[PDB]
């Protein structure tokens, strides 16, 4: 089985027995990626452990797979495992199950629907600006991760379920996971020991706090399809992972935002101007007033074409096919190296500077939206990146009307990303924060 690609003729680094080309990974995926893209061209194939994984980067041949062949051949992500009852959660969820679960819950992040979460975003904002006020009027360094997530678990919990709690002090979320996949294999093992790689006392204690929710928003318009068709302990299992993204990926975001903004103190500058001139008087950002906003969304763009948090979109081929002239047999996993993408030369000038001027509506046509891609594409792509842009941007609005960023003594200068699995810093984000 490792002589899948060099049979089809695409090239590829060599594997090892059994290993396949995981030892790769000691400087990480996305370097791994890069180097890849760079060696061997616009396509290219390596295995993690027995896996076949083909690796593409033609626009066209992307689009095919995450749009115009989705429903019918790329239409679940790698399996992973294990998982237990999060097995229907719908971002694991494959095939007609899925799609059930996909239109269940699109109607939760509509135009109308986020319209009407500002008003309630509107409320703890003004407490991430007196955490932040307190944390400042004290010359002291502040971790930004600690409080955009402390604000960040506030909205979530709100945004979807109701409850209200000062987020300060709850909030509970590359060593083993390694050998899912020289053993994956050993995933069935481990389904049937209800072993999990989410540990059951994290799940356990929403087990029961959704069923304590109570009763007598997502969580709303859930209950309404339960009453084919719908479940309880699949509603759970969409609330975790709401709950999961809402938290973690809006508040890592935030954080490098914050450092961008820190290391370019002229785009900070150019952002505060244009907030206070759309919303003069720190006047209170509206859903309108936020799209209205450009830089401000340059900036964002810019820091997710450098720190992509999925780094890798995957779909699973589940039938022969012959896309864009060439052919690509079952069971293949078929990755997109968007990390990579992200930092190719041959589409971005600079890769590696933060230059929010690349989207300007001056710029922003030279920019394939199958080359950057941080929200994925097609039918599967992020269900929540309207919510999820939204909620930044109120956060950076109320934040950037208030407060300036610089760098510390500690600040990691450039900052390395971790070598992990997950696009996260390896030194967390510290900076001087000072008061408007
Ligand atoms: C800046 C923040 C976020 C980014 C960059 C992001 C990005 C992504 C990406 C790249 C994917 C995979 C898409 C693909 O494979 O084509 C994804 C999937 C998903 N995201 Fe997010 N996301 C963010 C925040 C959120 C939030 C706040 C939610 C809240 C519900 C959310 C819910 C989901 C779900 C449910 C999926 C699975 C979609 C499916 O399998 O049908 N994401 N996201
Ligand atoms: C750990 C590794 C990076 C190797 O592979 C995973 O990424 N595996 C997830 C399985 S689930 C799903 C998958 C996903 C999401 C975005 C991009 C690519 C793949 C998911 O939407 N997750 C919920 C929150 C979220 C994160 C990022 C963007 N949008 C939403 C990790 C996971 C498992 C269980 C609970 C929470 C997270």
């Amino acid at each position: 089985s490792h002589g899948l690609f060099k049979k089809l003729g695409i090239p590829g680094p060599t594997p090892l027995p059994f290993l396949g080309n995981i030892l790769s990974y000691h400087k990480g995926f996305c370097m791994f990626d890069m180097e890849c893209h760079k060696k061997y061209g616009k396509v290219w194939g390596f295995y993690d452990g027995q896996q076949p994984v083909l690796a593409i980067t033609d626009p066209d041949m992307i689009k095919t797979v995450l749009v115009k062949e989705c429903y019918s051949v790329f239409t679940n992500r790698r399996p992973f495992g294990p998982v237990g009852f999060m097995k229907s959660a719908i971002s694991i969820a494959e095939d007609e199950e899925w799609k059930r679960l996909r239109s269940l819950l699109s109607p939760t992040f509509t135009s109308g629907k986020l319209k009407e979460m500002v008003p309630i975003i509107a409320q703890y904002g003004d407490v991430l600006v007196r955490n932040l006020r307190r944390e400042a009027e004290t010359g002291k360094p502040v971790t930004l991760k600690d409080v955009f997530g402390a604000y960040s678990m506030d909205v979530i919990t709100s945004t979807s379920f109701g409850v209200n709690i000062d987020s300060l002090n709850q909030d509970p979320f590359d060593p083993f996971f390694l050998s899912i996949t020289v053993f994956p294999f050993l995933i069935p093992i481990l389904e049937v020991l209800n072993i999990c790689v989410f540990p059951r006392e994290v799940t356990n204690f929403l087990r029961k706090s959704v069923k304590r929710m109570k009763e007598s928003d997502f969580l709303q318009l859930m209950i309404d399809s339960q009453n084919k068709a719908l479940s309880d302990l699949e509603l759970v299992a969409q609330s975790i992972i709401f709950i999961f993204a809402g938290y973690e990926t809006t508040s890592s975001v935030l954080s490098f935002i914050m450092y961008e903004l820190a290391t370019h103190p002229d785009v900070q500058q150019k952002l505060q101007e244009e907030i206070d001139a759309v919303l003069p008087n720190k006047a209170p950002p509206t859903y309108d007033t936020v799209l209205q906003m450009e830089y401000l969304d340059m900036v964002v763009n810019e820091t997710l074409r450098l720190f992509p948090i999925a780094m890798r979109l995957e779909r699973v081929c589940k039938k022969d096919v012959e896309i864009n002239g060439m052919f690509i047999p079952k069971g293949v996993v078929v990755m997109i190296p968007s990390y990579a993408l992200h930092r190719d030369p041959k589409y971005w000038t600079e890769p590696e500077k933060f230059l929010p001027e690349r989207f300007s509506k001056k710029n922003k046509d030279n920019i394939d939206p199958y080359i950057y891609t941080p929200f994925g594409s097609g039918p599967r792509n992020c269900i929540g990146m309207r919510f999820a842009l939204m909620n930044m941007k109120l956060a950076l609005i109320r934040v950037l009307q208030n407060f300036s960023f610089k760098p510390c003594k500690e600040t990691q200068i450039p900052l390395k990303l971790s070598l992990g699995g997950l696009l996260q810093p390896e030194k967390p984000v510290v900076l001087k924060v000072e008061s408007r």
